[PDB]
């Protein structure tokens, strides 16, 4: 099915959920000491 060809349903919002969790992962070992 063409789920991400013309209208990517869920995909435009699934990444926003990941961008909120992944940012915390990035700000863990790279946001401590030096």
């Amino acid at each position: 099915c063409a789920v991400e060809l013309r209208s990517p349903g869920i995909s435009r919002f699934r990444r926003k959920i990941a961008k909120r969790s992944i940012k915390t992962l990035e700000h863990k070992r790279e946001n401590a000491k030096e």
